[PDB]
């Protein structure tokens, strides 16, 4: 109904122990499209909380070389503050290059104010740069 996977799907957790803080998980990705002349792409994700207006926030995993499924398995630590109610945690899948600009995968989001009150953990569908800062979508069940 909107889970049509074009792009590959990610495994996230995403837990607010209290208020102040979000540990974010960053599992694994499935099915990514190649992003490189040899049928590959090099993954890393990047977090941030946005709007970054002052690009303070930006977090990201290890880049996993030469791979279409990358396992990464990282944790990460956002401090939050009373402003970030009106923010997103922004997750975005790029593909690392050595000789050119750094490409775009996939991406999705999460509204802060709604990781408040309830956590994530499971399998998401990956989306456009565009929809990514606005959405995101568990994968459909079997
Ligand atoms: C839309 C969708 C379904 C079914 O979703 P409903 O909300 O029950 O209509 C099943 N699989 C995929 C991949 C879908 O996007
Ligand atoms: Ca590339
Ligand atoms: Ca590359
Ligand atoms: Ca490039
Ligand atoms: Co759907």
């Amino acid at each position: 109904x909107m889970h049509t996977e074009r792009r590959g799907r990610l495994q996230l957790e995403i837990r607010a122990p209290t208020a102040d803080e979000i540990h974010v998980t960053v599992g694994e990705a499935r099915n990514l499209i190649p992003m490189d002349p040899n049928g590959l792409s090099d993954p890393y994700v990047k977090l941030k909380l946005i709007p970054d207006p002052r690009n303070l926030t930006k977090q990201k995993t290890r880049t996993v070389k030469a791979t279409l499924n990358p396992v990464w398995n990282e944790t990460f630590v956002f401090n939050l503050k009373p402003g970030d109610v009106e923010r997103r945690l922004s997750v975005e899948v790029w593909d690392w290059d050595r000789t050119s600009r750094n490409d775009f995968m996939g991406a999705m989001s999460f509204g802060v104010s709604e990781l408040l009150k309830a956590p994530v953990d499971g399998w998401y569908k990956l989306l456009n740069q565009e929809e990514g800062e606005y959405y995101n979508v568990p994968v459909a069940d079997a």
